[PDB]
């Protein structure tokens, strides 16, 4: 729904989405739901 989106500090994603860690703290990528 929201996959393919940066998460974390700089989130471009909101609602039911899974925040997964990348090689940056606090930097990730927001998936499917």
């Amino acid at each position: 729904g929201c996959e393919g989106k940066q998460c974390g500090l700089f989130r471009s994603c909101g609602g039911g989405c899974r925040c997964w860690p990348t090689v940056t703290p606090g930097v990730g990528i927001c998936s499917s739901s």
